């Protein structure tokens, strides 16, 4: 039998779902597909290089010397192969070069989620294989008309907060689906009348998104050190389309993208002007706000569905000495977020 869903819903599977895409992935963080392949990826190898990694961020700020370094770098490339032939793998002496690996890890996670779905289950040629990976998914994917209603918010959204910063490529909107994941709104229910919840933008590599339809936004594990982000392990998002699309990481080579909206209940904000690398926020707090130079024009935010849209133009903030040119939120509970919109962009790159 053939799929009986539309054809954005479909090519939206297919895309989620692509092994040679999660295998460019990992040629792109150059793991060597001889000793490290796609089936033979685990959660606890991952877990075990996030240790290491912890151990390499724990030298390189405690003042080590290049040589104490240089062991627990090499440890890490022992956990996750590398693919450099016969020559020396490069030294992870700095702060960047392990957020990097850290940020590799968390990718090569979800990887193994959407490849272990796949894989796991039962095979019937009988069925289209699209029908069978979407109910995977564990979520109800709709497509929002383009005559609507909640599609004009998100296109004005989109339209409205693209940054001049970010103008090397410009977006196009292709499809709008509105997104159901099952036992979601349950999850969310102690959040639900919260005060300050607003649709937010989320970006993520196409690669990550079978992970996050089937398991949701997740945390980084506790094994992933905390100095290996801005505001420490949480869920982050943005009020400017192109700061999150910024983090589909699409090229000229793949200019097509996934992007989210979700009802984010961020309640009491814990304002911040520069990095903070917290485990658990001060007492009375559910978020964290990192205050940006610029910010959508507050008078322009709107209610969608009883959830503030801040869909209003880039206007300055009035926020002295930030380290941030746009605003950032980050929630540190998983139950914070209630995921609705998943777009399909087109990035149009005039570089
Ligand atoms: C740097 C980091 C990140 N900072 C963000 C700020 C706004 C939006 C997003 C997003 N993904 O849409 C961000 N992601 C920390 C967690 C992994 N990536």
């Amino acid at each position: 039998s053939k799929s009986k869903l539309p054809k954005p819903v479909q090519d939206l599977i297919k895309m989620i779902f692509d092994v040679e895409s999660m295998k460019k992935a990992m040629v792109e963080y150059e793991i060597d597909l001889q000793k490290m392949p796609l089936g033979k990826l685990s959660k606890r190898q991952i877990q075990a290089a996030y240790s290491i990694l912890s151990e390499v961020q724990q030298a390189v700020s405690q003042g080590s010397s290049d040589s104490q370094i240089l062991d627990l770098s090499n440890r890490f490339y022992t956990l996750i192969p590398h693919d450099f032939g016969m020559k020396k793998p490069p030294l992870l002496n700095n702060a960047d070069s392990v957020q990097a690996k850290v940020e590799m890890l968390d990718n090569l996670l979800d990887i193994e989620v959407a490849y272990s779905l796949l894989r796991g289950g039962s095979d019937d040629s009988s069925k289209d294989p699209i029908d069978v990976n979407y109910e995977k998914l564990k979520t109800d994917i709709k497509v929002v008309d383009r005559d609507s209603e909640e599609a004009e918010i998100i296109r004005k959204y989109v339209k409205n907060t693209h940054a001049t910063t970010h103008n090397a490529y410009d977006l196009e909107v292709i499809d709008i689906f509105k997104i159901e994941r099952e036992g979601e709104c349950q999850r969310y229910k102690p959040f639900k009348q919260l005060h300050n919840r607003r649709l937010l933008w989320h970006g993520s590599r196409t690669t990550n998104f079978a992970g996050i339809l089937s398991q949701g936004l997740r945390i980084a594990p506790p094994e992933a050190p905390v100095t290996g982000y801005m505001f420490g392990k949480g869920i982050y998002f943005a009020d400017m389309v192109s700061k999150s699309a910024n983090y589909c990481h699409t090229s000229q080579g793949d200019p097509i993208g996934l992007i989210l909206l979700g009802e984010v209940a961020l309640g009491n904000m814990y304002e911040l002007k520069h990095a903070s690398h917290i485990s658990k926020l001060p007492k009375g707090k559910h978020s964290v706000k990192g205050l940006g130079k610029t910010t959508p024009d507050p008078s322009a935010n709107i209610s969608l569905d009883g959830v503030d849209v801040p869909l209003g133009t880039g206007i300055s903030s009035g926020v002295n000495d930030t380290s941030l040119l746009y605003n950032e939120y980050i929630v540190y509970d998983i139950a914070q977020v209630n995921l609705k919109y998943l777009l399909k962009l087109k990035f149009n790159f005039k570089t």
